[PDB]
């Protein structure tokens, strides 16, 4: 249905092992009046995002990470997390020497709610929804405490020195994480966000390791997402195991980025792979589900929304080599479930 130039390439919306977002748009549900926060590298000023981006906030405290000249500020612009000369560091490993800017937060944001039916570029899973960019990641990643403050604020939590969020999110997408157990502080903020009514949707990670060995997956009250391929099998790099709740397409995912290698230069589109790409598919479907639930006067708690998403998955291609939740997220079965 969408008129967008490169929609045809987004197999992950509509093909055999896609999320069946097409079958839900056919029902008139697009995630209208749903707000999804993206706790990530920030947002590009991209012709195929602008319309669907709401005021966010920049939680990065170290100015050597943010690359914008100060700590916390009201502008969640992705300056570009590029680096060279082993700035992150790991010298002398040549594979850690340098990286071009990822535009990670925008690729993720486009999956959720890229401007759709405007002819240019691509579509989003919940293109009737809106995105609040919570910038917590810059050069070399981010601090746990910036991430945790950011996710609490995303839900509507007040933080001293930060103007109240006018746009609290029902769904908080965290395409991020690292090695180690969930911290006391991060768990606490997740629990407070969940009590505010937000579903916290997180990436399993990309180290071909048991996702239980990582945060946010090892936290309570998150929905952890593994990555599958166009063939319906576990993508090679996807973390795995009992604490992965479900999976979504995380290989050859087309979305919105910039062509700049350092700072933004011009709007572009690219294929990426990672549980990071899978995660916003689930965040996008969560928003579709909520817009369907709204239409029948049905409120859903984060726990209930998570159960709908996990219980209505489509099957994998055979069994997998590792556990990856119940199936692949399925917007049609998820939405049909809440409409009776
Ligand atoms: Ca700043
Ligand atoms: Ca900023
Ligand atoms: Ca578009």
């Amino acid at each position: 249905a969408p008129n967008d130039q490169h929609y045809r390439e987004q197999w992950h919306y509509f093909d055999r092992y896609g999320v069946k977002a097409d079958k839900v748009w056919d029902m008139g549900f697009t995630g209208q009046n749903v707000v999804v926060a993206v706790v990530d590298t920030g947002i590009l000023h991209h012709r195929d995002l602008n319309a669907n981006v709401l005021p966010g906030y920049d939680f990065i405290s170290n100015s050597q990470i943010s690359l914008d000249g100060d700590g916390r500020d009201a502008d969640p612009f992705d300056e570009g997390d590029w680096f060279d000369n082993w700035a992150c560091g790991g010298y002398p490993d040549p594979r850690k020497e340098r990286s071009d800017s990822s535009w990670h937060g925008s690729h993720v944001a486009g999956t959720i709610a890229a401007v759709t039916n405007n002819r240019i570029g691509v579509a989003g899973v919940a293109y009737g929804a809106k995105v609040v960019p919570v910038r917590a990641l810059g050069r070399c990643g981010g601090y746990d405490s910036d991430i945790s403050d950011g996710l609490y604020w995303a839900a509507g939590g007040r933080i001293a020195g930060i103007p109240e969020n006018r746009n609290p999110a029902k769904v908080i997408n965290m395409s991020l994480g690292s090695d180690g157990q969930c911290s006391y502080n991060a768990q606490t903020m997740i629990d407070r966000a969940t009590r505010l009514g937000a579903l916290v949707v997180v990436a399993a990670g990309n180290e071909n390791q048991n996702a239980s060995n990582t945060w946010p997956t090892s936290c309570n009250n998150v929905l952890s997402v593994g990555a599958t391929t166009s063939r319906g099998i576990r993508a090679s790099f996807s973390n795995y195991g009992v604490d992965v709740d479900l999976a979504a397409p995380g290989q050859d995912i087309l979305s919105t980025v910039d062509s700049g290698t350092r700072r933004p230069v011009s709007d572009a589109y690219s294929f990426m792979a990672g549980t990071s790409m899978a995660t916003p598919h689930v965040s996008g479907v969560a928003a579709l589900v909520i817009s369907a639930a709204n239409s029948v006067n049905k409120n859903l708690t984060p726990a209930e929304l998570k159960d709908v998403l996990v219980s209505t998955t489509s099957p994998f291609n055979g069994r997998l080599d590792r556990a990856l939740g119940s199936g692949i997220v399925d917007a049609e079965a998820a939405v049909n479930s809440v409409l009776g």
